[PDB]
């Protein structure tokens, strides 16, 4: 027997709870309105108001998303409203690691595969066959090296491209270049024809696509922007994109989101613009991973997806 | 001790005479010119003069492509051309396998994650997140099931893509449902979501993809034609286009290329082209395979890519 409270600000409630409870049938599920102190073992959030959490010595909390930078930032602000002794967990894959491949293979390869030229020929009606673009001078490069930054990896793979990435420990995959810490970071662009951005929103990541790092990639580089719109200066992207530093770009997030309509990037040749769609929170796959970690933790169970506040993710 | 000519007329014929003598070096190697009528036991060609093979008791030609509709066409006219016992051989694979695995993957990707769409509201400087796509609803029908159809159909079976392929004769894979014969060519476009062109130019296949195979399809389909442009009715697939039926198209190659510039194709707010290069002849791979197959022929080991003049592919 448990008790689950269940906050979003926009997703159906009532459907979700009704797959809760049938997936934990034990458990008495309800969703969390102001005033309601009753008492509860579970929580499931996104956006939670301070009232829902302050004070509550609960077993767990799920946070609805695969980052937790929104709930981070409110906890910073709100001391009073995650006990230390409550552990936060967010959704570890759950169909996101499959979501995000789809985008980047399909990306890598349009760009590898010079359709963005093709494209530019065809607005003139104008037929040319291009020179190949070759793999070995086609690295890819991985901005974090975690559950999504592993699975992008291992399908690029697939496709022979060479492969590194960064984190801030070292990593062991064959055939990826392991690169770690700031004091390892300009070596690792030096070599990135693509730049794919699986890094979560952190003080330490902010900012970090800026221009000195853009202005040591090679020369026609492409940024693929999965993570979190704060990791880009825009101002500096556009710059790049101007000179012919950065050949393309596509964004799926950004500072602002809806991103207003008044930024350069909405219109600019060489972007293309996804509304914060590279992997959504598939609700049937969220449930099962929520339940499954809560009968492990019941069972004692080692459990990865727990975020450790200290280091930020 | 061979004799080979060689024929081509844009690639680096030089290029070419230096490389078929560091694989084969036994072999002299040469570039064919009117007048030459010296003894040769290997052609490798590519609209060949009918000069160049007329009354020779070749050994073997090898056209330089993986299509043989123009050599095919040309002997047809000119029976003098190709003696019945000189086998004919075309490039198998050699890369191009992968490469169609390349551009079906990126362009399947970019329709099922509704990048056309984004694109449209990107124009528009609209943020709109969209409803997935799925995949059961996401059917791919692969019409040709030979060298070039069974790799694309196999690099889309690994993102879970449900798939079927249209052949004259059974295919044996697994997940893959097989259809055999214009008997069965309705059935099998029945539920393509997406259909994907590689078959050869014979005259049983010109002008397939017309208005009633078309009509045949699911509403909201995509066409991607890799194959040949004799292939596809353009005007049926305009009038497809116009109504809504087909979604999307990615054509490759024309009835006529370079694809003349008063075709509707070119500006078509559906359509993306590019100029026949899906997967192009890549000199050194095309030098192996044909030493490979020399070299098979030469010891009675069974060889697989020899053209069957009779069926026409
Ligand atoms: N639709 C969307 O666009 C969408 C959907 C889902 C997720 N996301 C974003 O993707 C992010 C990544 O998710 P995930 O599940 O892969 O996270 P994760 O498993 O926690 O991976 C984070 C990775 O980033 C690295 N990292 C963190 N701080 C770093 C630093 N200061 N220097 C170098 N590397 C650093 C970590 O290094 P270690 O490995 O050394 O710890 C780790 O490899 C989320 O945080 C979210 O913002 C976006
Ligand atoms: N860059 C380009 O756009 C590019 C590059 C390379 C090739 N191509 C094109 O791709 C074509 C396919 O190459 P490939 O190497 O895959 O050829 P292949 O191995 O000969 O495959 C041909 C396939 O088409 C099927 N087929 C032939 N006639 C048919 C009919 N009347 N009804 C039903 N199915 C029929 C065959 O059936 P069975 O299996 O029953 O014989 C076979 O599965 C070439 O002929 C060329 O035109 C285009």
């Amino acid at each position: 027997g448990m008790d689950i409270i269940f906050y979003h600000p926009t997703f159906d409630t009532q459907w979700w709870i009704e797959a809760l409870r049938k997936a934990i049938p034990q458990a008495r599920v309800r969703a969390w309105k102001s005033g309601d102190n009753d008492s509860a073992d579970y929580a499931l959030v996104w956006h939670p108001p301070v009232e829902m959490l302050a004070g509550r010595d609960l077993k767990a909390v799920f946070a609805l998303g695969a980052g937790v930078d929104s709930i981070l930032s409110k906890l910073q602000a709100h001391p009073e409203m995650l006990n230390p002794s409550v552990p936060l967990f967010r959704l570890e894959d759950t169909g996101m690691g499959e979501q995000m491949q789809e985008y980047a293979v399909s990306q890598v390869l349009h760009w590898f595969r010079r359709f963005d030229d093709y494209r530019i020929q065809q607005n003139s009606s104008h037929w040319q066959p291009l020179p190949e673009y070759h793999r070995e001078d086609f690295t890819i490069g991985i901005l974090g090296a975690g559950v999504l930054g592993s699975k992008v990896a291992q399908s690029l793979q697939t496709w022979r491209f060479p492969l590194r990435c960064w984190s801030r420990t070292r990593k062991s995959w064959p055939g990826v270049q392991s690169f770690a810490g700031r004091e390892e970071l300009s070596a690792f662009l030096s070599q990135c024809r693509v730049l794919i951005n699986l890094l979560p929103n952190t003080p330490e990541t902010v900012g970090i696509i800026n221009q000195q790092l853009l202005e040591k990639l090679p020369d026609g580089a492409y940024l693929l922007n999965l993570a979190r719109g704060v990791h880009v200066v825009e101002d500096d992207l556009l710059a790049a994109l101007d000179s012919g530093k950065v050949k393309g770009a596509m964004l799926d997030v950004f500072n602002r989101e809806p991103l207003p309509p008044e930024s350069p990037l909405w219109q600019h040749p060489r972007v293309t613009i996804t509304p914060h769609v590279a992997a959504i929170t598939r609700p049937a796959e969220a449930v099962e991973y929520i339940s499954r970690t809560i009968a492990q933790l019941e069972k004692g169970e080692k459990v990865c997806g727990q975020v450790d506040r200290a280091r930020g993710y």
